[PDB]
């Protein structure tokens, strides 16, 4: 527990995969101090550590703070069973009939986005024109969050996701919560209909093993993620990997299968969370390494999706690969995504629009990374479009 490991350190958000690569072969699970956690690089591990009952995802100050009650109520921070009767509690909002209307909005959205970009500009930055702008008309016309709330919520989210007090930050998520109960009510803006709250609004008279409160918790988490870095950085990530691939531009632009696996691709190619958290309920081993009960573990999901045991040449970008859905950029069994197909329709929709209209976007200088490798995201991408 005292051997110096880079994991943690902002230097290696540009390029994290070497480094990833190196620490695996030797030390695939390994101590890394500024994360108060066990490192797990291995594509084998990350994912025998999701499927873990072992591994708790419930990390939960005076003791009636709304963080403890937040995380003890929502999806994200609580085990089975509770875990499955909240996940269960909003299955309205991504039915299999609510994802066919969401693929066709999405398609629209997507489309009008691009469009708007004039077809003769010669350049842009893709994080701000494009990346950080389709999760949002996403946000409204996908999620229904209400346009006119958006100047409430995107900068409450972006306070909360910060690499600020302590303080600071509790009285942003009491405002979600505030802002998720008037919303259900009337209260705030208007939310359009046959959207993910929409659904989860009409169901609320159908409640069995939630609460109402429980609701509002879960409608936090959901506002949380919605404007969260992983949408930008996932689509800004895939618009880097065309533009140094052209062959797969050319694949995209020839073959639906390429089309219909790019959305995993981009995902395996470079995960936005590039790790998650757990801890221990009791010991375990892995990777020769015995973890006691009570210790934090880090899943490097953005290590596992470039492992060559699992992904052959796994730093090619490549339409064509088989087995792109494997990827862990949503994690896996109990706890993934609940937006996973939701967010692959909006990257899927995206690359068509994007690629139809311009076809040759290349590089116009070095994108520029963000320093925080758990939610990594460029936060410049200048972009030659002819
Ligand atoms: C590219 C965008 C996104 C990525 C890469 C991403 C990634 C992930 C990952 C890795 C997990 C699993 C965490 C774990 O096992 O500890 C997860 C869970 C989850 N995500 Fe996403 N997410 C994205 C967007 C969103 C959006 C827009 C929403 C809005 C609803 C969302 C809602 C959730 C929820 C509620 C969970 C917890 C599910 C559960 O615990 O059952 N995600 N996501
Ligand atoms: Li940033």
């Amino acid at each position: 527990m005292t051997v110096p490991s880079p994991l943690a350190d902002p230097s290696i958000v540009p390029d994290p995969y070497p480094v990833y690569a190196d620490l695996a072969q030797r030390r695939p699970v390994h101590w890394v101090e500024r994360l108060n956690a066990w490192a797990v690089l291995t594509y084998a591990d990350c994912a025998a550590g999701l499927k873990d009952p072992r591994l708790t995802a419930d990390r939960g100050l005076p003791p009636d703070n709304i963080f403890h009650r937040w995380t003890k109520n929502v999806v994200m921070y609580t085990d089975p069973p509770l875990h499955d009767a909240l996940r269960r509690s909003v299955r309205a909002g991504f039915t299999r009939a609510a994802h066919q209307h969401y693929d066709q909005v999405l398609q629209k959205v997507a489309h009008d986005l691009v469009a708007s970009i004039p077809a003769g500009a010669t350049e842009i930055d893709a994080v701000p024109a494009l990346a950080a702008e389709l999760p949002v008309r996403s946000a409204v016309h996908a999620f229904g969050v209400p346009e006119e709330d958006l100047g409430f919520l995107i900068p409450r989210v972006n306070t909360i996701m910060t690499y600020v007090t302590q303080e600071i930050i509790l009285e942003k998520l009491t405002d979600l919560h505030t802002y998720a109960s008037e919303l259900l009510q009337g209260m705030r803006g208007k939310v359009l209909p046959d959207t993910v709250i929409a659904r989860l609004a009409a169901a609320q008279d159908g409640l069995t093993e939630t609460t109402p409160e429980q609701t509002v918790h879960q409608l936090a988490l959901v506002f949380i993620a919605l404007f969260a870095p992983t949408t930008p950085g996932s689509l800004s990530s895939g618009t880097l990997a065309f533009a140094r691939n052209p062959r797969q531009v050319e694949r995209f632009l020839a073959d639906q299968a390429c089309v219909d696996n790019t959305a995993n691709e981009v995902l395996r190619y470079n995960a936005s969370n590039q790790f998650t958290w757990r801890v221990a309920a009791k010991d375990v081993e892995m990777g020769g390494v015995r973890i006691e009960a009570g210790q934090t573990l880090a899943l490097f999901l953005g290590s596992a999706n470039r492992d060559a045991n699992m992904f052959e040449r796994p730093n090619d970008f490549d339409l064509d690969r088989p087995n792109s859905a494997r990827h862990l950029s949503f994690g896996q069994g109990v706890h993934a995504c609940l937006a996973a197909q939701l967010i692959s329709l909006q990257l899927k929709w995206f690359y068509v629009a994007l690629l139809n209209r311009f076809p040759g976007i290349r590089t116009a200088g070095e994108p520029i990374w963000n320093e925080n490798l758990e939610f990594r995201s460029l936060r410049s991408l200048p972009l030659s479009l002819r």
